[PDB]
């Protein structure tokens, strides 16, 4: 059973800018297993809009190419929950952030959480932040994850994390 | 830097019989990333020999087929360390076992540990043993792992963990 805890007091305008996907984890192995896995996506930029919506710019391998992708997330009554329709997911969920160093978020499809949940640890610089990873693992300890990936600085600034 | 701690007082004859790979983790993502990854291997049987050597029977995907494989491990002066020449690894390292429920082991290539280290949690029954996984994660906390997989009962009794 998946229960996510979203951030209290999120100010979405402060997440703006460049990020790097330091780590990711998912409920089903197939979601992240192999570079072509559906939720193997690497966040490059978060771009809040004046409406309080959010554009997510990411990279993703598809048909052998490292491709760009833009996901549009719509605000909801809860500030840390946004609605999307992409990657067969329907929610982007912000778990925690300090704006300046790390941000934790998940995606899921609320109709099928155990088949769809993937969460990431994002960082502002392409370095490994052990404190951020500690917060990430803390959150993940409470979730039924079956796959976990953690990247190094070389992979962080690679194209599609190679 | 990899430092492994091998089991004190291992009696190899007691590990005999059927096992299942409940979980696995590795230092480099590529070692386990995708079903075809080099160290994506699923242990079926451990067969100690009268000499104190060890045959390891496993399954592994290769060229689209779920294939059988036998690895012959030679004893060394340390009872929990065996020598092999397979999967580009040269050591099998037993970390801990209670013989009756779980067994923890790694493989590595001592010439290049950070490029080669993969460890597993094995169990006697195709069920999930949270206590065994706790011991596994405990060991892994001290190691620089960058990928982690945990399987369910259906996968445990699948062919090549599908």
């Amino acid at each position: 059973i998946i229960v996510t805890q979203t951030m209290k007091g999120l100010d979405i305008q402060k997440v703006a800018g460049t990020w790097y996907s330091l780590a990711m984890a998912a409920s089903d192995i197939s979601l992240l297993d192999a570079q072509s896995a559906p939720l193997r996506v690497y966040v490059e930029e978060l771009k809040p809009t004046p409406e309080g919506n959010l554009e997510i710019l990411l990279q993703k391998w598809e048909n052998g190419e490292c491709a760009q992708k833009k996901i549009i997330a719509e605000k909801t009554k809860i500030p840390a929950v946004f609605k999307i329709d992409a990657l067969n997911e329907n929610k982007v969920l912000v778990l925690d952030t300090d704006y300046k160093k790390y941000l934790l978020f998940c995606m899921e499809n609320s109709a099928e959480p155990e088949q769809s949940l993937a969460c990431q640890c994002l960082v502002r610089t392409p370095e490994v932040d052990k404190e951020a990873l500690e917060k990430f693992d803390k959150a993940l300890k409470a979730l039924p994850m079956h796959i976990r990936l953690a990247f190094n600085p070389t992979q962080l600034e690679g194209q599609c994390h190679v």
